[PDB]
Parts: structure tokens; C-alpha cells; sequence
């Protein structure tokens, strides 16, 4: 049967509802509308398998295909962060940028306590997902990463990019999993991060799919195809491109702004639906980052404040 109209209708709708549920936090139809359409698309794909596609909404539920866990080199090494433990540490970081390159805007973000990942896109399609590993070599967990709804299977522009994201289990989901685990005499998960690790380290993606995992995208390997002149702009650019990012990001004009942000999120962290273990602070302008460059270990243009 021709069926192209109904398949495309279902892709339009199921992509629409999945984006509303997992990226926005505002669904537009009940669970039942999404559950009915998805069962229909699965049934079409069962009876008419020529309609199945690499980026179908049905990918989300996991398949028979197993994550290899093969050791795979990142396109570009994933940068590692230097740490700050107080305000003095932060004024030293601010002092040393401003002595070199002058006065800067900062980009402040919540530091997602997750599993760092590389998400490689070819012609706008999700094709490879690796753990961070040693920063240079990771493990291929692609088949499990694909079941995370906050990861687009297809970008709005056909880009050859490798994005970096923090993959995580929402706390509420972590707590109900431990409820289920306690009720079924299974040893409990230690924290959201270990639960998200265990579910990603699955050989079975169907099992990953039933875990309520998400992602926040923080960086990209190459800014050639991006019009962004700053980190703040690159995340807005990532939004328009189809990616899930943290909305709590803030551009501040100075280190008083930086400490003001830390003060807010010390006293607001409790209420978040996800674990954070710090605040990442970056020089916002991209040219200025290039101007600050790197030591042997880390960016000089970025620091992670760690919670006490
Ligand atoms: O544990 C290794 C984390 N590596 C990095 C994470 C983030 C990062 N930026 N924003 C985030 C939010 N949550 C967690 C991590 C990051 N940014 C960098 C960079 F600045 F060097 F590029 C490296």
C-alpha cells in the first residue's frame, strides 16, 4: 500500500509531541494521544517495513540492535575543566583573563552532574554517540543514546558536527526507579548519575528506552557552520537547530555577576529536576576564548565552580 501520507502525518505528529514532552516541558495532547499514534506507526512499520527509517519516532523505543561498546576516537578531543572552590579561586580566574585580554562578558551555566557524551551528526543525522572516555577515545553507545528523546535524530540544518552533551536521569525518575527497585528487592541506585550510567551501559536499548533519561548540550566541536560570535549565541543557535539545552544559562557582565549567579543557584539548586554539582563559567565571546587559549590540561577561558 502507498501509505506515504499517513506515515508522514505520524512522523510530523510524533516528532511534534515528543519535542513538546521532552524538550519543551509543555505537552499539547494527553499521554493517550501520543501512545495511540505510536502504536499505529509501530503497526504500519511491522506490516509495511519499507516505511521504517533511521530517524523514525519508533527508534525511541529501542530495537534488537546492540550498542557495540567499541573504543572510538572522538572527532575532536572533549575538553576537560579546571575547578574553583571559592570566590578567591574565581577572582584569580577573572583577574588572569582581564590582565591578558581586558574586560569580558561571562556565560554562566548550571553544571550538569551527568555522563558527558559526544553526539556526531553527518548531513544533520545522528550517527554516533560516544561516552567521553579519556577525552580522546570513547565507547560507542549509539543504539542506547538514540532512545533519549532530548537527542534529535535529525537537525534542522544538514551539519557535519560533533556536539558535546551531559546525559542524565531526572531526579524524580531516579527516585521512582529506586521505589520500583526497593519494591522488587533489587539493590538501589546510589544517585541519578549512577542510574543514568547503568542504563546507558546496557547491552539492551529497549531497557535504556524505559529509563527516563535526558540530555543538555553544552558545546560543539566546530563553529565553522555556526553564525554565533559567543557561547550564549551558540546555545541559542543549538536550540534553533533542534537540540536540547539548559534554559538557566546567563550572560553576566563581570565576576560580581558570576558570584551573584552562584549565590542564586546555591539557594535554587534544590528545586531543579536534575542533579548539579557546580557552575560552569566561560568567557562568552568566541574570539576571546581563542585569545585565551589553553594550558597543557584545560581551557584558560573556562572554569567549573564546585559546590562545597
Ligand atoms: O568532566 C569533563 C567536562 N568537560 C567540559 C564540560 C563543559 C561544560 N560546559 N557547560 C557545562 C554544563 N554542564 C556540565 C559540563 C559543562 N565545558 C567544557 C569546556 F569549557 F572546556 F569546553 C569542558
Amino acid at each position: 500500500a502507498d501509505l506515504s501520507s499517513r506515515v508522514n502525518e505520524l512522523h510530523d505528529l510524533l516528532n511534534q509531541y515528543s519535542y513538546e514532552y521532552y524538550v519543551e516541558d509543555n505537552p499539547s495532547v494527553p499521554d493517550s494521544e501520543y501512545d495511540k499514534l505510536l502504536h499505529e506507526l509501530i503497526k504500519i512499520e511491522e506490516e509495511h517495513p519499507e516505511y521504517k527509517t533511521v530517524d523514525s519516532p519508533t527508534v525511541r523505543v529501542g530495537g534488537e540492535a546492540q550498542a557495540s561498546f567499541n573504543k572510538v576516537n572522538h572527532d575532536t578531543p572533549m575538553l576537560s575543566l579546571g575547578n574553583a572552590f571559592n570566590e578567591d579561586d574565581l577572582r584569580k580566574f577573572d583577574q588572569r583573563i582581564r590582565e591578558q585580554i581586558g574586560n569580558v562578558e561571562y556565560m554562566c551555566e548550571l553544571k550538569i552532574d551527568g555522563l558527558a557524551v559526544s553526539l556526531k551528526y553527518v548531513d544533520g543525522y545522528f550517527v554516533q554517540g560516544l561516552t567521553r572516555g579519556d577525552g580522546t577515545t570513547g565507547e560507542d553507545i549509539t543504539e542506547n543514546l538514540k532512545t533519549i528523546h532530548a537527542i534529535p535524530l535529525k537537525m534542522k540544518e544538514p551539519l557535519n558536527v560533533e556536539v558535546r552533551g551531559e546525559a542524565y536521569m531526572p531526579r524524580r525518575s531516579f527516585l521512582r526507579l529506586n521505589e520500583e527497585k526497593e519494591k522488587n528487592d533489587e539493590q538501589l541506585f546510589a544517585n541519578p548519575r549512577n542510574a543514568a550510567a547503568g542504563s546507558l551501559r546496557q547491552l539492551d536499548s529497549k531497557l535504556t528506552a524505559k529509563r527516563k533519561l535526558s540530555v543538555f548540550i553544552y558545546s560543539v566541536n566546530d563553529f565553522t557552520d555556526f553564525n554565533a560570535r559567543s557561547q550564549s549565541e551558540a546555545l541559542d543557535e543549538l536550540d534553533k537547530l533542534g537540540f536540547t539545552t539548559n534554559k538557566n544559562r546567563a550572560r553576566v557582565n563581570n565576576i560580581d555577576g558570576v558570584l551573584e549567579y552562584i549565590e542564586k543557584w546555591t539557594s535554587q539548586r534544590e528545586s531543579l529536576p536534575y542533579d548539579i554539582d557546580g557552575i560552569v563559567i566561560k568567557v562568552n565571546d568566541l574570539d576571546q576564548q581563542d585569545e585565551m587559549g589553553f594550558t597543557q590540561k584545560s581551557p584558560r577561558w573556562a572554569i567549573a565552580y564546585k559546590f562545597p
